[PDB]
């Protein structure tokens, strides 16, 4: 049988009955633990996810945890994952830091849950608001309109897997959207989505390309297995960036990449208010199209709205191996700075 190329995520209706499961499950975790931080909570995460999640949703991130085949696109949605009240949410904070994390507590339960059922472990990195918590509200800022960062708004968010620039990388992503009345596509790109192995790919499995931090280290843009790779890649950062410093040879198959790579995009899919997507970060990369926080267009007419919201949790799934790079105290939080250099604070 020929390979049946996988060219979108793999979409998951969530029913009533699971939303009902997971809510109540999150309020009895808020009631046991206080907040998804808590260490006695952390330490037995997967004991929870494994007997907390509806059984559906086990399954299926269990299954795709160990799948990285041919037909594996790397990405979920899980569409329905939660039922935001948006009164309740009231109005977008004018950032990230007027997040009520006393308001989404019950969501980093949900969704740390999810990755706990992969299994991964949520980890936080110091490349990364210093940190900032195992869970992060993705707010367009004003101020930060412009920017190539989830603080932004105006300009495309080209395709990137989440820290290219970083040895030990998020192995898997969530992004949980509260509110996407703007109606933000969602934008995707897979390694799977080339199909075999071809020549123009190849050249990426060279550790001869800069993966600048936003003289340095060069890294491969391709790696894992050679026939069915993991990726590493960040469009703006490498190839869109004057300051990259990629060599002639370097810059040439990066643009010969990004060429075949662009046509394979998907941004068919438009989050609603409590759609989660589920990102191996390993093989997939994401983006947002440009848009206007606070408005829509239809009929040729703006629509005011609440500005967009959106939960980022990154996990890996082996405390062990990225060992060297975390906290004495802390084994889930990333000190790493630049593809194995650590942050020097004093
Ligand atoms: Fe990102």
């Amino acid at each position: 049988l020929t390979l049946e190329i996988p060219t979108s995520p793999l979409i998951i209706k969530i029913t009533q009955q699971e939303r009902n499961i997971l809510s109540n499950v999150g309020n009895l975790l808020v009631k046991a633990f206080g907040n998804y931080e808590n260490p006695d909570y952390i330490a037995s995460l997967h004991l929870h996810a494994f007997q907390l999640l509806p059984e559906r949703i086990t399954r299926i991130l269990s299954q795709f945890g160990s799948d990285f085949s041919a037909e594996q696109y790397g990405a979920i949605v899980f569409q329905g994952l939660i039922e935001v009240d948006q009164d309740d949410l009231g109005p977008t904070p004018p950032n990230w830091q007027g997040a009520d994390y006393g308001k989404l507590n019950k969501y980093g339960f949900i969704c740390s849950l999810l990755h706990g059922a992969v299994p991964s472990k949520p980890v936080q990195y110091y490349a990364q608001r210093k940190g900032g918590g195992l869970l992060h509200a993705v707010i367009p800022d004003e101020k930060m309109a412009a920017t190539q960062t989830g603080s932004g708004s105006k300009t495309d968010l080209f395709v990137h897997t989440e820290d290219a620039f970083l040895s030990n990388q998020a192995d898997f992503l969530s992004f949980l959207y509260l509110r996407n009345e703007e109606r933000v596509p969602s934008t995707l790109y897979s390694i799977r989505s080339h199909g075999k192995m071809n020549p123009v790919m190849k050249k990426l499995f060279e550790p001869i390309y800069q993966c600048p931090k936003d003289s340095g280290p060069t890294a491969s843009v391709l790696y894992g297995n050679r026939e069915l790779p993991f990726i590493r890649f960040d469009a703006a950062e490498q190839i869109f960036n004057e300051n990259a410093g990629q060599t002639s040879e370097a810059l040439g198959n990066l643009m010969d990449f990004w060429d075949e790579a662009k046509t394979l995009i998907n941004s068919d899919y438009i989050p609603n208010s409590g759609d989660l997507i589920f990102v191996n970060n390993h093989l997939c990369a994401h983006g947002r199209s440009a848009f206007i926080a606070g408005q829509r267009i239809e009929n040729g007419e703006i629509i005011k709205c609440e500005r967009r919201q959106m939960l980022r949790m990154m996990s890996k799934t082996s405390l062990i191996h990225i060992r060297s790079v975390t906290r004495t105290d802390d084994p889930y939080f990333i000190m790493e700075e630049h593809l194995g250099k650590i942050f020097d604070l004093d």
